[PDB]
């Protein structure tokens, strides 16, 4: 799901694609503390 059509403001099929604790929790530090 990388990309998806969608109509944009004018024209069409522009096909576009698709904090700091959001950052650190996939931290592997986080996993092994």
């Amino acid at each position: 799901t990388t990309q998806m059509f969608h109509e944009d403001a004018a024209g069409g099929w522009q096909l576009v694609a698709v904090a700091c604790l959001q950052k650190m929790m996939r931290s592997s530090v986080f996993h092994m503390f």
